[PDB]
Protein backbone atom coordinates (compact mmCIF):
# COMPACT_ATOMS: atom_id res chain seq x y z
CA UNK A 1 0.00 0.00 0.00
CA UNK A 2 2.36 2.42 0.80
CA UNK A 3 5.09 3.67 -1.97
CA UNK A 4 6.84 0.69 -3.56
CA UNK A 5 8.67 -0.23 -7.37
CA UNK A 6 5.91 -2.39 -8.26
CA UNK A 7 3.72 1.43 -8.65
CA UNK A 8 6.81 2.75 -10.79
CA UNK A 9 6.84 0.31 -12.94
CA UNK A 10 2.89 0.75 -13.96
CA UNK A 11 4.02 4.33 -14.10
CA UNK A 12 6.42 3.79 -16.99
CA UNK A 13 3.39 2.40 -18.79
CA UNK A 14 0.70 5.28 -18.30
CA UNK A 15 3.56 7.85 -19.07
CA UNK A 16 4.67 5.93 -21.67
CA UNK A 17 0.72 5.17 -23.32
CA UNK A 18 0.49 9.13 -23.15
CA UNK A 19 3.68 9.40 -24.88
CA UNK A 20 2.23 9.38 -28.73
CA UNK A 21 -1.25 8.30 -27.51
CA UNK A 22 -1.21 4.43 -28.16
CA UNK A 23 -4.73 3.13 -27.46
CA UNK A 24 -4.99 0.82 -24.66
CA UNK A 25 -6.27 -2.23 -27.51
CA UNK A 26 -3.42 -0.71 -29.46
CA UNK A 27 -0.81 -1.06 -26.15
CA UNK A 28 -1.73 -4.53 -25.20
CA UNK A 29 -1.80 -6.16 -28.51
CA UNK A 30 0.82 -4.53 -29.55
CA UNK A 31 2.55 -5.95 -27.07
CA UNK A 32 1.77 -10.09 -27.71
CA UNK A 33 2.40 -9.16 -31.19
CA UNK A 34 5.82 -7.73 -30.56
CA UNK A 35 6.57 -11.35 -28.80
CA UNK A 36 7.24 -13.17 -32.37
CA UNK A 37 10.82 -11.39 -33.22
CA UNK A 38 13.35 -12.53 -30.24
CA UNK A 39 14.89 -9.05 -30.37
CA UNK A 40 13.61 -8.78 -26.42
CA UNK A 41 9.83 -8.37 -26.48
CA UNK A 42 10.66 -4.99 -24.94
CA UNK A 43 12.62 -3.20 -27.69
CA UNK A 44 10.13 -4.95 -30.44
CA UNK A 45 7.75 -3.03 -28.17
CA UNK A 46 9.19 0.32 -28.85
CA UNK A 47 9.70 -0.51 -32.19
CA UNK A 48 6.13 -1.24 -33.18
CA UNK A 49 5.16 1.47 -31.33
CA UNK A 50 6.98 3.83 -34.23
CA UNK A 51 5.62 2.03 -36.88
CA UNK A 52 2.38 4.31 -36.10
CA UNK A 53 1.44 5.40 -39.28
CA UNK A 54 0.85 8.88 -37.47
CA UNK A 55 4.66 9.20 -36.20
CA UNK A 56 6.10 8.59 -39.19
CA UNK A 57 4.05 10.78 -40.70
CA UNK A 58 4.33 13.89 -38.02
CA UNK A 59 7.88 12.56 -37.76
CA UNK A 60 8.61 12.69 -41.63
CA UNK A 61 7.76 16.59 -41.28
CA UNK A 62 4.55 16.26 -42.79
CA UNK A 63 2.26 17.82 -40.05
CA UNK A 64 3.28 20.02 -36.81
CA UNK A 65 1.55 17.74 -34.34
CA UNK A 66 0.06 14.19 -33.72
CA UNK A 67 -3.78 16.45 -34.38
CA UNK A 68 -1.82 17.05 -37.51
CA UNK A 69 -0.64 13.87 -38.90
CA UNK A 70 -3.86 12.09 -36.90
CA UNK A 71 -6.28 14.26 -39.33
CA UNK A 72 -4.41 13.42 -42.35
CA UNK A 73 -4.40 9.49 -41.88
CA UNK A 74 -8.06 9.37 -41.23
CA UNK A 75 -8.87 11.67 -43.51
CA UNK A 76 -7.17 9.54 -45.74
CA UNK A 77 -4.24 11.40 -47.54
CA UNK A 78 -1.22 9.05 -46.47
CA UNK A 79 -0.57 6.45 -49.95
CA UNK A 80 1.93 3.69 -47.66
CA UNK A 81 3.78 1.73 -50.42
CA UNK A 82 1.61 3.42 -52.98
CA UNK A 83 -1.86 2.73 -50.87
CA UNK A 84 -4.08 4.82 -49.32
CA UNK A 85 -4.29 3.83 -45.55
CA UNK A 86 -6.37 5.86 -43.22
CA UNK A 87 -5.91 3.32 -40.79
CA UNK A 88 -4.03 4.79 -38.02
CA UNK A 89 -3.47 1.70 -36.11
CA UNK A 90 -1.57 0.23 -39.04
CA UNK A 91 1.73 -0.56 -39.02
CA UNK A 92 4.74 -0.28 -42.01
CA UNK A 93 7.74 -2.21 -42.29
CA UNK A 94 10.97 -1.39 -44.45
CA UNK A 95 10.38 -1.99 -48.09
CA UNK A 96 7.83 0.40 -47.97
CA UNK A 97 7.50 4.28 -48.33
CA UNK A 98 4.70 6.57 -47.10
CA UNK A 99 4.19 8.79 -49.48
CA UNK A 100 1.32 11.57 -49.04
CA UNK A 101 -2.00 11.65 -51.58
CA UNK A 102 -1.54 13.77 -54.60
CA UNK A 103 -4.93 15.82 -53.72
CA UNK A 104 -3.46 15.81 -50.30
CA UNK A 105 -0.50 17.64 -51.12
CA UNK A 106 -0.89 21.51 -51.05
CA UNK A 107 -2.32 20.68 -47.94
CA UNK A 108 -1.41 24.30 -45.53
CA UNK A 109 -1.20 21.93 -42.53
CA UNK A 110 1.48 19.99 -44.59
CA UNK A 111 3.24 22.57 -46.81
CA UNK A 112 3.23 24.22 -43.15
CA UNK A 113 5.02 21.22 -41.81
CA UNK A 114 7.58 20.82 -43.98
CA UNK A 115 9.38 23.41 -42.67
CA UNK A 116 9.25 22.31 -39.61
CA UNK A 117 11.85 19.67 -40.18
CA UNK A 118 12.64 19.09 -37.19
CA UNK A 119 15.55 16.35 -38.12
CA UNK A 120 14.40 13.18 -39.92
CA UNK A 121 15.91 10.15 -38.43
CA UNK A 122 19.28 8.03 -40.02
CA UNK A 123 16.50 5.35 -40.86
CA UNK A 124 13.95 7.49 -43.03
CA UNK A 125 14.55 8.84 -46.03
CA UNK A 126 12.60 11.91 -46.68
CA UNK A 127 12.25 13.22 -50.70
CA UNK A 128 10.02 16.46 -50.77
CA UNK A 129 10.21 16.36 -54.51
CA UNK A 130 7.59 13.87 -54.10
CA UNK A 131 6.89 13.68 -50.68
CA UNK A 132 7.98 10.45 -50.01
CA UNK A 133 9.30 8.98 -46.27
CA UNK A 134 10.79 5.72 -47.42
CA UNK A 135 11.43 3.32 -44.46
CA UNK A 136 14.95 2.39 -45.64
CA UNK A 137 15.78 0.49 -42.50
CA UNK A 138 14.65 -0.18 -38.80
CA UNK A 139 14.38 2.54 -35.79
CA UNK A 140 17.18 1.63 -32.99
CA UNK A 141 16.59 2.64 -29.02
CA UNK A 142 19.70 5.64 -29.59
CA UNK A 143 16.48 7.95 -31.45
CA UNK A 144 13.57 6.79 -29.60
CA UNK A 145 12.34 7.95 -26.24
CA UNK A 146 15.54 7.53 -23.85
CA UNK A 147 14.12 8.44 -20.77
CA UNK A 148 11.40 5.53 -21.57
CA UNK A 149 11.90 1.85 -20.46
CA UNK A 150 9.93 -1.81 -21.02
CA UNK A 151 11.02 -3.85 -18.73
CA UNK A 152 8.87 -3.06 -15.51
CA UNK A 153 6.56 -3.18 -18.07
CA UNK A 154 7.51 -6.84 -19.59
CA UNK A 155 6.76 -8.30 -15.86
CA UNK A 156 3.79 -6.28 -15.44
CA UNK A 157 2.34 -9.34 -18.06
CA UNK A 158 3.83 -11.82 -15.79
CA UNK A 159 1.34 -10.77 -12.77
Amino acid sequence: MKLSEYGLQLQEKQKLRHMYGVNERQFRKTFEEAGKMPGKHGENFMILLESRLDNLVYRLGLARTRRQARQLVTHGHILVDGSRVNIPSYRVKPGQTIAVREKSRNLQVIKEALEANNYIPDYLSFDPEKMEGTYTRLPERSELPAEINEALIVEFYSR
